[PDB]
């Protein structure tokens, strides 16, 4: 029997949506298949929603709760930005300073009110944007990070967040990956069951540039990049790029604020960080969509 693969869209601090989805998934999938499933969280665990802390608590608990599952946690643009503010990103491997990332977006500083509190000098651009105060509705910053601060019991933009975030959560953020690759997953098509490669990346992959070169920087976590298009892009990462456009690779992403299935391109982000929208997961091989808003039993 083919292994069950669950790909979970953006959570954005909605603990109730995360819990209800997890509970629904256990009625849609039989106990044996669920217990040994590959579970790929597609990123964006923080911001917008009110309970980031509880979300990360939940995700940390999963290895203990389900020892035979494989758990993959993609870094979203939001979580990369979160990790940046906490100073958890490794120094750029090219020897540059994290402050060098600011220059490209320097004209955005005034409107975005970038963090100028303690430790801003050694901070990645996205960390400074994340903890900024946007001139006005946004929750504190352009990243809607206000609710993340509050979920850990501190005001928005506070340097004290660094002390409030538990060590296990910092370890969780350090353990996130920018890409996940699988050699062999099953997926239903109109013609029948297929075996495919899988690439999981929060937003997607770029056109033009060699795919392996892209995957290389993603595997290595290059912090010299001001804005990581693979985590933050929109139209530029929507499509499967030329090199992978041959029906042998599933490319799964969250990020886009839409649930969109087009052949081998899976975009799983029905929630979009909105409080009134469902969080959806896709279950492979069947491609069935399970939501927090479901009321399932077996
Ligand atoms: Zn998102
Ligand atoms: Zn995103």
């Amino acid at each position: 029997k083919p292994r069950t693969v669950i790909c979970v869209g953006d959570i954005h601090g909605y603990i109730s949506k995360l819990n209800n989805l997890w509970l629904n998934l256990q009625s849609a999938i039989d106990p044996s298949d669920f217990s040994s499933a590959l579970v790929i969280f597609l990123g964006d665990y923080c911001d917008r929603g009110p309970e980031t802390r509880k979300v990360i608590d939940f995700l940390i608990s999963l290895p203990e709760k389900h020892p035979d599952q494989t758990h993959v946690f993609l870094a979203g643009n939001h979580d990369f930005a979160f990790s940046g503010f906490l100073g958890l990103l490794p120094r750029p491997s090219d020897g540059s300073d994290l402050k060098d990332t600011w220059k490209e977006y320097s004209k955005s500083e005034e409107t975005e009110g970038w963090y100028t509190g303690e430790g801003f000098e050694d901070m990645h651009l996205q960390g400074r944007r994340w903890a900024g105060k946007i001139k006005a509705a946004y929750k504190g910053s352009i990243y809607d990070a206000g609710s993340t601060f509050e979920s850990y019991g501190v005001p928005h933009g506070s340097s004290d967040l660094m002390k409030a975030v538990p060590e296990s959560h910092k370890k969780f953020l350090t353990n996130m990956v920018w890409v996940h690759e699988e050699d062999d997953v099953c997926i239903e098509t109109e013609e029948g069951l297929k075996h495919c490669k899988l690439i999981a990346v929060h937003a997607g992959l770029e056109k033009g540039n060699n795919v392996e070169e892209q995957l290389k920087l993603l595997r290595a976590k290059d912090t010299s990049i001001s804005k990581i298009q693979h985590l933050s892009g929109r139209k530029n990462v929507w499509d499967i790029p030329q090199e992978l456009d041959d029906k042998h690779t599933v490319v799964v992403s969250g990020h886009h604020g839409k649930l969109h299935i087009d052949g081998m391109r899976l975009i799983i982000d029905e929630g979009g960080g909105f409080p009134d929208k469902p969080v959806a997961a896709i279950v492979l091989p069947s491609k069935k969509i399970i939501r927090d808003t479901d009321n399932l039993s077996s």
